[PDB]
């Protein structure tokens, strides 16, 4: 009867459906429930239906996509229109858009990733929840003085506060409730009895949240959606330790890690010379990273990793930078070495496959800003546009494409 959802194999070193191992082919893809509500609400849907067809053809049956998005929609650097622009309260206009990212997903037997919440910014996420609580509408943005650690910890007593958090996460499972209950308008599915759901993944990046925290979430989710499979989101950016506070739990059937050079401050894009200490730093990163996979017996996916254009051809104009007109060559080595290195760990079962950050498709950072202000592509409002998007005609597309036919013969050749 459940022959199409997708399980870990009983050994634990992978995943099956449809009584066969199963990889990743995959891309990130949370504009997707915006871009499908309808023109009222801010979105395309005639673009979003286009720019699933041009992800299957270069290969991909997995999405990760957004599924939350939190008012009030008076505030810079999110999403807009809001989701849920107050607590319990839903815009149904941008609900619609989601059941139609699930139904064309469907129609191309693609599968979904769903993300239930963001420790973020750009969706509003734990510090709009954390400002609700507190009655406070002034979350410290980090623009300006304001630095990433100031408002780290300002998020984290969403659930590190013996106050806020009970009442924080009282009104974060309203919502996972009420997703994973809704029956998709345009093919009648409910969404926990939907076998184009992949799997329920808490949050995008949680910062050093306490065990008990994800033991109590995860035991959640899966009695509300006994049928599907439960994730972390977790980066792995530090260390062993931290990796098993996340991931060693009866409820967690699988593994994480997103890889980011640029942001940690180990590659320089405007160095014409940066590249081969970023390509070790990926090299060792799979690596060590498989291990603490293997040590608890689990799968393990890298849902996100990127890098900008050719900057240092003129690393003096900062705006050179985010032009579509400016080339990826080492934008496209780095991606290169990185699947090849993939292919061969899952030729031995020590990795699953993996989602690229992110496809931009028909988006472009010079056009203008929608009615809402939106310039939709693979970059969130908290970042400049263009950074990491990946174009529908980049030279970029023909290695993912590459990789995508290079990993499907490896998941052949183990159903033998
Ligand atoms: O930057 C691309 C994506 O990076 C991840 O998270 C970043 C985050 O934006 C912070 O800027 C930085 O300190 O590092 C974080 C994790 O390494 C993604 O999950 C998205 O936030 C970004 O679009």
């Amino acid at each position: 009867s459940e022959f199409a959802f997708v399980k870990i194999a009983s050994d634990g070193k992978g995943f099956t459906r449809y009584g066969e191992p199963y990889l990743i082919r995959g891309a990130n893809y949370w504009q997707g429930m915006n871009l499908g509500a309808d023109d009222c609400s801010g979105g395309d849907r005639k673009r979003m239906e286009l720019e699933i067809k041009q992800m299957a053809e270069m290969g991909i049956n997995n999405l990760r996509v957004m599924a939350s998005s939190e008012g009030p929609d008076d505030q810079p650097y999110r999403m807009r229109p809001s989701m849920m622009p107050q607590p319990g309260k839903y815009n149904e206009g941008v609900f619609v858009g989601l059941d139609y990212l699930l139904d064309t997903m469907d129609r191309y037997n693609m599968t979904a990733v769903m993300t239930l919440g963001n420790f973020w910014q750009w969706s509003g996420g734990f510090g709009q929840y954390v400002a609700w609580i507190t009655g406070n509408q002034t979350i410290p943005y980090p623009v300006g003085d304001v630095t990433y650690d100031e408002f780290t910890q300002f998020a984290a007593r969403f659930y590190n506060d013996s106050e806020i958090a009970p009442k924080a996460n009282k009104l974060f499972k309203d919502h996972i409730y009420t997703v994973q209950n809704r029956r998709n308008t345009v093919n009648g599915k409910i969404y926990k009895e939907d076998p184009v759901i992949m799997s329920w993944q808490i949050a995008n990046a949680p910062q050093e949240a306490p065990a008990s925290w994800f033991e109590e979430i995860s035991t959640f989710i899966k009695k509300g959606a006994p049928k599907h499979l439960v994730s972390a989101g977790l980066e792995s950016k530090l260390d062993e330790y931290d990796f098993d506070r996340a991931h060693d739990h009866k409820n967690i059937d699988y593994t994480t890690c997103h890889c980011w050079v640029e942001n940690w401050g180990i590659y320089d894009p405007a160095d014409p010379d940066g590249l081969p200490h970023a390509n070790e730093y990926m090299h060792d990163f799979l690596e060590s990273r498989s291990k603490w996979a293997a040590q608890l017996n689990k799968p393990i996916v890298m849902e996100e990793f990127g890098m900008a254009r050719d900057a240092w051809r003129n690393p003096e104009d900062e705006t050179y930078k985010y032009l579509p007109s400016t080339p990826t060559s080492h934008k496209d080595e780095y991606y290169q070495k990185a699947f090849n290195q993939i292919v061969s760990l899952a030729s031995n079962r020590s990795f699953s496959g993996s989602n690229f950050w992110a496809y931009g498709g028909e988006g472009r950072s010079t056009y203008p800003p929608n009615p809402y202000g939106m310039v939709w592509l693979g970059d969130p409002p908290h970042e400049p546009h263009g950074w990491y998007s990946v174009y529908s005609n980049d030279t970029t597309v023909q290695i993912i494409k590459d990789y995508n036919a290079n990993l499907l013969k490896v998941q052949k050749e183990l159903s033998k």
